[PDB]
């Protein structure tokens, strides 16, 4: 236990856990633990994944279809500090400042999005600890270019839970 905070989701393939900053970025962390708290994760799902590369997720309930997001925060990628395939971090949106609900996982060894040049896109704020293998076997299972949203698994998962731990 110690102390470590690990936002823990069981999706249809199995019960993994990731894990998140706060200091690099309070404001993010209270937005999505408003979410987090309740309402939204109990039965979304994970759009998808480039293979053995970086799972999302969070965001068009089941088949995709907008929730209804838009609580824009501000800035993003710019608190994340180095590490790996480990880490999740959150997506963007055109305008700049926003993400208001929607992160992604990750796996294999990134630093390139690290913002530092003519260049800023995708946040940053966890990790994760044990059930990457979950992640992978779902990130195994065939899919398919949707249309828009390019990889999709065509037979879809779906969320069971998202508790996070002291």
């Amino acid at each position: 236990a110690k102390g470590d905070p690990h936002v823990l989701l069981t999706t249809s393939a199995g019960n993994i856990e990731l894990e998140l900053d706060k200091q690099k970025a309070p404001v993010s962390v209270q937005n999505f633990v408003d979410y987090v708290n309740s309402g939204f994760y109990n039965n979304t799902t994970f759009h998808r994944v480039i293979p053995g590369f970086m799972i999302q997720g969070g965001g068009f309930t089941e088949q995709m279809q907008q929730k209804k997001p838009n609580p824009p925060i501000k800035n993003e990628a710019d608190n994340g500090l180095r590490n790996t395939r480990g880490t999740i971090a959150m997506a963007r949106t055109a305008d700049k400042d926003s993400a208001t609900s929607q992160f992604f996982i990750n796996v294999a060894d990134n630093a390139f999005l690290d913002h530092g040049q003519r260049d800023f896109g995708y946040a940053v704020f966890g990790k994760v600890v044990k059930g990457m293998d979950v992640a992978d076997k779902i990130s195994q299972v065939p899919t398919h270019d949707v249309g828009p949203y390019q990889n999709v698994p065509s037979k879809p998962v779906v969320i069971l839970s998202a508790k996070v731990l002291p």
